[PDB]
């Protein structure tokens, strides 16, 4: 019952995308939380739940952001958990400068980084439950099932 | 002494990225295979590691490749476990080849994307490790020193010559 | 009869694009097959597909997908038969990740790419079927009327 | 000893890329012509040599130019035959500039384009390799022979110093 | 009345952009003539145009296309003339491959290059109007009437 | 002798880029002080730096960092102090990653970006110089005197050799 | 009540942009000007502006401008004040082509950049107002509370 | 004597680049000058000299400058002649900032801009000269007799070594 996952975003601005991962947790029942964290407007939100979140019983945080993305990479600053990283599409540049922000991380801060947008936030999700696989074999279940059926479900031809 | 995180890439070129992620590996404890395995001249090689990586006890996999860099996409789409990406720079295109052939896989099939070149072969070996200290209490513990000896040992000024 | 050419495609979200080399195939009267193929979701699908391509008389495979586009490279790993990359356009970069991931090919395993979107799908095909031109007499009389059609039919002056 | 397939580049300068596709085609004992056309300094010389190709015998058409790269746009202009593109490596861009003015053909006029550079060049060889295999068994069989080499070549491990 | 510049486009596409250069050079009274002349489509008259410009009496010449625009550059292969191009936005890559494919000209044969889409075929007729201005009194006057009430109609607020 | 710029950088490899800023404060007689704080290694040194920097009697705020450059966003997000950010040149994507890192703040969090590399940390001395100028007399006498100087310094001709 | 910001803009089309920067100003009731002036049509107009802008009373500047964005450098040129400059995104390039005219200035000319578009307009703003508070305490404590409620109005959780 | 084309520059750095413009134009026999202006750093020696460049003699302008490039588009503010502009190429960019910073000039104020670097600066200088040739008979017979040769020259095959 208790979140072992934690998904951030900078803004509810960023839900249009996140609702994705949040989806995708809750497809298969692993518990989670979703919040609003901004690294440049709650900087002092962002530290407190980095900085607790082992304590707290997570075990990954997926963090998302558009523009100048700090979240993901600040969250990773705090928290020895590992953080995986949502490019938000932005306005003028597509989520370039989304992506490049987040993944660019130097050697010894890292924040597994995936596709800009909604795909991105669908995969952090999958990411996420792939981990916490390692050591929950009914979710590893799961997940094997959810993995097969986007396999066996792919059209031969199209419509 | 069974490996716990393999490490592949495309070639020999790739391993003066790829060997920093070993050393960290190595440093931290963590038992592990590194492989050059060809995503477009060795498919069959590639489909039969990623498809036995599970029962052979791997639980976390970092693949490196540049360009069209297709390694660490189609590992994943053959494993169910975690696949990190890292981005080999290339020569004309700096890596954003690599990199966007890395990071944009579609909703579905995961990668978990580092930076380009030894910084994300760096990153990848520790994410790997922050994904094993879940469930490896002395892991954790190294990886907390690590972690806590890396921000001590920042200086607090430059060495203004 | 027998299909001479194979149109790949990631999903059905590439039938946008990919449905003008169907168009173009069909008007040269070209024998082929149009099917769903995803690298990353049908890896085993693909492996056998490229793998026995030439065994069922392929004689060129025209592959198009968007995104991190593996697909046209894949296939090409496993056939000695000429492949036609297809970048997709995609949401946020605009077809430039489908490009590079498809165009930049090591030395060893080639994909003859075309153009982002649809002008690039009717191009593979026209590409395609300038290739089996080189031994179809019928097919390549066929080939030098649709250029010639094409070029015959630009106005001189706008409208 | 009829060249079946035909390699221009724009200049002297494109030489260093464009003979690995020499190399390769030679390798594979493809007859070929290697030849200097200029898209904007002889651009009639362009027009003939792609007008006439078909009627003097070759099959696939490899092109490698940089910078604004318009070489194998023009040639597939004026010939029926399948024409493959290099893109050259140019000094500010990277190739950028290489890459988009050969790769973004208009539908109805086709380029089939390779990588920037070196393996552009190589692939442009194998890829027209691959097209006259399909009606040479010969060369179909050294085809074969020489892409299962390359696989079975690929180490299994780095060496890792 | 004989035209004196010459502005010459890929495609029908092309004309929602180049009708700009088309209205200027009517606006300040320059004698031209515009025509759709493609230089992957309609190579031989590409190269009769160009070859054959200076003859007829043109001056200069704007072309203007799009992606893999060879257009501008072919035309400048084949006449003395100064050659101006206007890179089209494409769909996918904004005019950037059209920039590219245009400003990249190799040492020469150059093409004096304006902004992409609208803007550059404005400017291209309005550069073609100051080459004219030269040597040619009259119109001198009506540029610099052009050029000054563009300047003291610019307003002083925003509405 | 209290400073009233505080100049900080992520680490030791930015100070050859960020010590032009460092010359300039000092030529302008602007009192100052560098450190190095690292955004992702000293996310907490960071916070208390900037949270307190308008109490220890800071007027401006220039950061300098390359890659995912989070420095100067995160430091405008603790002060209320004028943040200049100063895109340290990387290695692979040569400071693109880093301009776009600080540059697109969100609205509501700025941070004055200068252009990538020597020219921007320079700049960003200049800037600050510019703002302290508006309400210290003696600064903004010298600072016109220093831009008087460059504008009467530049050459009429280049040494055509 | 004398202006101590001007906001300078390149053309009407970029007041969308910079009526942001306008609001803010308003907002922390801080005395400022919004004009029009074009770095390429009323170079007259700009070099005036600049020149007299400090003897005016001005103390800070902030253009906006989009494409061949050199508003605010040429300002910067003119000045000895602080100039912050707004990329305005543009129609083809969205803004990169603005954004590289404005924040690359070389060594000895600086230009303080904001993000593309909004963003940067409101930040710009918020930077002028950050400066000005240096010396004018009242609107510090405006400035605090601006800031205050901004982090205090972010959301825990998204709607 | 009398110059009819005005070469300028935003620095000494940029001759390097420019110096081909200037060796181009004097081949063909065409009167010019060349000097340094800053657009940044001499703004009103820019408005001088553009604004009387007309009256002077001169029938064309070839401006050259990198990164924040402001100097063509600045003179073509102030001149009714034709501007020619010149991206010399940048450090970190690679003249990326320089082309778009003159090459996407609004409607109304053009700037016929060439390729990065000397590509462009020699072409910068053929396009003057094709301009100048509309009304000079002589200089139409050299620059004929120059292009002509310049196709005639170009090699037929590359030297395979």
């Amino acid at each position: 019952s208790a979140p072992v996952v934690g998904i951030i975003m900078g803004s509810q601005s960023d839900w249009e995308t996140m609702r994705h991962a949040d989806a995708l947790l809750t497809e298969l029942e692993i518990p989670h939380e979703t919040l609003i964290v901004s690294a440049n407007r709650t900087p002092d939100r962002l530290a407190d739940y980095a900085r607790t979140a082992a304590e707290r019983g997570l075990n990954v945080i997926i963090a998302g952001a558009g523009g100048a993305a700090h979240l993901p990479g600040m969250c990773a600053a705090w928290t020895r958990l590992p953080v995986l990283g949502v490019p938000v599409e932005s306005r003028a540049l597509k989520g370039m400068d989304s992506l490049l922000s987040i993944v660019q991380m130097p050697g010894g801060v890292p924040v597994g980084t995936l596709a800009i947008g909604a795909s991105g936030a669908k995969n952090a999700a999958l990411l996420a439950a792939s981990i916490l696989a390692l050591y929950n074999p009914a979710l590893a279940a799961r997940l094997e099932t959810w993995r097969a059926l986007q396999t066996a479900s792919v059209p031969n031809s199209p419509i």
